[PDB]
């Protein structure tokens, strides 16, 4: 049906909106940067192969959650915790962006 | 415990009501498109009995997670965190959109 | 602090004046509900004691998940998936709840 | 890249602007007194080594979940039920805060 892809198509163009708003680009720049961070560090720390270290701060920053691993030093545990702390600061700063963007 | 049927019934007709909404119904069908992906994925890639690859595309699709399985092979890793990414955007899509429904006027 | 004490408070009655809304009253039986329906499914079905039919049910339907059980049976994984999505429209529910409340 | 720096400031000043606010204050102590109780009681009944009771607190309060430890005792599990709904509680405090500020002249 054309009504189904023009609709889709109109929602694609107001995402892609999104990618030019400087706030939001902020947001997602610290994401990434906080993604990167944890991939390094889960991976000297924890000793995980980058994409095992990846893997688990995605996992962990969106609250999926990984049903096999996890911290086994000190260190590695506080970071979790912090990093955990980030993600819910992170995604509400999305929720405040969203709730903003209506009005 | 009237008032109680009474609002449940205009509450239930509301979801309904909503169901009807063009964008709400994309996203709905893009969900699913995203949990068939998965579910051929997870049972291709993973080698997972269709039903535990559709299973673990939804828990992982919404944050539940799998409590056992984790993807074995280093493509299962990468298709899982754009999947959790797509799953992120999924939600905030549906959030927007009861979003603007709220503060409507 | 005093003031402190008095925030809070005034934020407590803010939350049991919810407990009065109808709306939000169905919510929180339906949820109950499905809490107690979840129960009793992964009891029989997935033969776990009620504390533990419970306990799954709950960090399920939260999405938390749960590290250690899954379900075994081919009718449990079903309706796990349908269970997990009632949850997801049942906080959109008190999302969209909270989201009018303000206005 | 200057505005992306600007941008960051602006929001970052909000973010700590926003941690003024009297009700803001008490979620967060309420979550830090959450997160106390929780590490004692798994230490305590979960036998748990500290800094494990507060690790599973934090990862079972923000729905993130444990993939290895679950609470062995029928205490511990109702525990854990109640303690996940507290942390429902708070995030949604937190969530209607934001509503607030933004809907708000
Ligand atoms: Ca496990
Ligand atoms: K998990
Ligand atoms: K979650
Ligand atoms: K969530
Ligand atoms: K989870």
């Amino acid at each position: 049906m054309l009504s189904f892809l023009l609709t889709l198509k109109r929602m694609l163009r107001a995402c892609l909106r999104a990618w030019k708003d400087k706030e939001f680009q902020v947001l997602f720049v610290l994401t990434i940067l906080t993604l990167i961070s944890g991939t390094i560090f889960y991976s000297t720390v924890e000793g995980l192969r980058p994409i095992d270290a990846l893997y688990f701060s995605v996992v962990t920053l969106t609250t999926v959650g990984d049903g096999n691993f996890s911290p086994q030093t000190d260190f590695g545990k506080i970071f979790t915790i912090l990093y955990i702390f980030i993600g819910i600061g992170l995604v509400f700063g999305f929720i405040h962006k969203l709730a903003v963007n209506v009005q």
